[PDB]
């Protein structure tokens, strides 16, 4: 599994559950092609996304789309959209971890790379 | 002013300079239309990107380009860049200002919104 | 203006305000002795804490009430403050800028230094 | 397992590998006693902190002590210190994990509480 992804829930203290996730591959033209995807489990967690064969180098997009997921107050409703766009190198640690911290007006996120 | 951007850098403790930013707004067709950009200036901002007339309601996508700013200080950066997607003016017009906070492997995006 | 704290709500998109800030130094005897404390303005910032003279090097901590904060808006959180430790001046006098980015169960601080 | 805590590097994309982390438990007379402590993993972990006879309700800190952990460039070091303070409360999930990101000039820090 070089690929996984961990959703957190800022407001609440927990993993963010069953949400869409989508990662695309840009392509030659530059057109953002379907990759993996999947909703995050109890855990927030999103495993088996891809394997090492089909996870070559290239620019990868990881889209987060939370939907009546804060369900609370907010004027002005921001309906935020965490985009994650990093190139996958081979020259570096083999497994890839894209953590996400989720918030109504905000969103962090940081990438562990591991052997 | 109705749209500002503001970035930090968490390596050295400083504003951010000379970082390209890119603001698309999403079309009908549901392509990336070009909006506005700029480069932020010594203290880290931009300003003057768009006016309260052009600046109507809609769904954004403001790109700072995080992997040419690091790359000019000879860091070796995870992300192509940092993004994020939202709705803006969908209450009536209003003034938004998106922080901005890097590192190498991880960044965080908050907006302020005020009347 | 030598030391400033500038807190912004993730929650809600906006500057914190009213937000209580303690700060302290380490004595010889290694105890925390008060420095300066004070509220953020509407605008979420804090000015005025101390002044040049009184800014010497040393270890300081900073204390944001977070608890006081969510709680007075109907939150129940996680944490009691944000608070960090960081040494000053230790290289001369600089302005220091504490910027504090608050949700319920997390938080984050980050130091703007300049000369 | 009531308490475990998770360390991250925001410069290097990888585990705060053999990080120094204290807890403490706050005494009637206000006073910080140790209450628990080690030193990080390969993964950036610290399990068997304490145990669910140990863990009672009480504000806790953690203290995460690094020493020549950067060993690069930084004009003016910061020598930051992250001081996670919060209220254990038995009226909500049972599992605490204390997760930080570290930076220089920064630190962000999440709470994760589950059953």
């Amino acid at each position: 599994c070089p690929l996984m992804v961990k959703v957190l829930d800022a407001v609440r203290g927990s993993p963010a559950i069953n949400v869409a996730v989508h990662v695309f591959r840009k392509a030659a033209d530059d057109t953002w092609e379907p990759f993996a995807s999947g909703k995050t489990s109890e855990s927030g967690e999103l495993h088996g996304l891809t394997t090492e064969e089909e996870f070559v180098e290239g620019i990868y997009k990881v889209e987060i789309d939370t939907k009546s997921y804060w369900k609370a107050l907010g004027s002005s409703p921001f309906h935020e959209h965490a985009e994650v766009v990093f190139t996958a190198n081979d020259s570096g640690p083999r497994r890839y971890t894209i953590a996400a911290l989720l918030s109504p007006y905000s969103y962090s996120t940081t990438a562990v790379v591991t052997n």
